[PDB]
């Protein structure tokens, strides 16, 4: 037992990180097969980051303008092109440690592991959620551009996120691996800001179910409610709606606890209104919304990867 | 910026996990050079786990009684012996992916990454602290025995922890890699229990300094106190004493914030007495004690590994 914020093992990704240098700017890149992916803003100067025309700035560049280094091994750049917001640098070496992979785009409400990275060297690993407003509350310092987010399905790495920038509130925005941003953000210095966020209701319910499985039952209660009356309360506490599909998805967690899904919503209704009253749940004083039902079924039962 | 619970990248350790089978019991092992380390209770039956004489139960075993499997590759066991509470199985193959490593023993108050593991397959990675009572609040299900904890110093893996069991309160006990338990626990089923714990004061102060660096200043204040008067209050809130060495260690974090160490203790004094008053600190409603000063200087400045 126990419950903790848990990432996938990062070794399969660690074998794909490189550093890309163009001009005076050094960032991270992702090396799969014979291609290195990285944010396209690596070609930009400081005064280019204002109003850039990236088509214009890229035709002014060469194969040799780009330096790639995989640890203590230098890669020859043999081609370059822009796909949406990323640069895609053909190198003369197919990564000998290329895993099975996919490029998927995730939904807000889903989670992923991040491998934060500096000068092509992995520094740390941690779990994240895609916020309803398409930001992520990460930990990234200067030089972490190009660090990726990923999920692992037995032996297959689903890359889902590439880091691009930090917004005013200290949160981060990026793209999927085909270079299309998550949310209404752009790679040119403007006054862009995050936008209003919500709490991910379905995840909170999944985490309450994790706490019952681990022995915190003080917030359980006899009562029930309707899907409709519970949405009246989540609306007023800036929690997103719950659907019959969210209910059907919680089914397996309901049948292991014997707590009908609507019964747990009545619990959540009271937590929202009465607070937690000096107690905690899974060592937290907060209703935690960054675990999905799948995450719970992962830790509170058992699935490994290869 | 940002601040999150962050582990070291796990790839160097992932290359060392195997599964060990003896009788009907399957657990994880650590393969460095030509030796596999694992909890010695793998040789025990169900009714052996009551009052075992491990010297007696091991001489009754053979080299072939032990099956080792590194993924889809089987290892020949050519020798076996007990070192304190672990088994140390000589195999005919030196792990081709043995990293630089050390076997160190950590102090309570220090942190480490765990790679949780099932049938020799890594499942997840997460950061932990050694509690003052020598337990760890982990996430481990049945079959995770032999999973290790570790720190990474540039290219060197300091292995510090091997998991052995789960205690009644859902916390976990284990050994260092020389087989000596952390704390007063034993590998034979008794009524053993965790013992009273404390909050790690020096770490809380380091985390408050992380929140100033990231922009949470609402708990700062003008006042100061003495090292002695602050210990009167930590004594009454079950927080361990603070020493002049803890003060000297916080020095660098004091000079980056301009908040004298004793000034931050007055902050902590008021948080303990007045509560947090419906606010949060680094997305937490709780005073967080599982980051050391080094962890803060790691994320809030920058250090990577290779
Ligand atoms: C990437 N280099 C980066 N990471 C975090 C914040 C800001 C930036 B930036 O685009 O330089
Ligand atoms: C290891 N197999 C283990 N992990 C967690 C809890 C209990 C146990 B046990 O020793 O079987």
């Amino acid at each position: 037992s126990g419950f903790r914020k848990m990432a996938f093992p990062s070794g399969k990704v660690e074998g794909c990180m490189v550093q890309v240098t163009c001009g005076t700017t050094t960032l991270n890149g992702l090396w799969l097969d014979d291609v290195v992916y990285c944010p396209r803003h690596v070609i930009c100067t400081s005064e280019d980051m204002l109003n850039p025309n990236y088509e214009d700035l890229l035709i002014r560049k060469s194969n040799h303008n780009f330096l790639v280094q995989a640890g203590n091994v230098q890669l020859r750049v043999i081609g370059h092109s822009m796909q949406n917001c990323v640069l895609k640098l053909k190198v003369d070496t197919a990564n000998p440690k290329t895993p099975k992979y996919k490029f998927v785009r995730i939904q807000p409400g889903q989670t992923f592991s991040v491998l934060a990275c500096y000068n092509g060297s992995p520094s740390g690993v941690y779990q994240c959620a895609m916020r309803p407003n398409f930001t992520i509350k990460g930990s990234f310092l200067n030089g972490s551009c190009g660090s990726v987010g990923f999920n692992i399905d037995y032996d297959c790495v689903s890359f889902c996120y590439m880091h691009h920038m930090e917004l005013p509130t200290g949160v981060h925005a990026g793209t999927d691996l085909e270079g299309n941003f998550y949310g209404p953000f752009v790679d040119r210095q403007t006054a862009q800001a995050a936008g209003t966020d919500t709490t991910i209701t379905v995840n909170v319910l999944a985490w309450l179910y994790a706490a019952v499985i681990n022995g915190d039952r003080w917030f359980l209660n006899r009562f029930t409610t309707t899907l409709n009356d519970f949405n009246l309360v989540a609306m007023k506490y800036n929690y997103e709606p719950l659907t019959q599909d969210h209910v059907d998805i919680l089914g397996p967690l309901s049948a292991q606890t014997g707590i009908a899904v609507l019964d747990m919503c009545a619990s959540l209704k009271e937590l929202l209104q009465n607070g937690m009253n000096g107690r905690t749940i899974l060592g937290s004083a907060l209703l935690e919304d960054e675990f999905t039902p799948f995450d719970v079924v992962r830790q509170c039962s058992g699935v490994t990867f290869q």
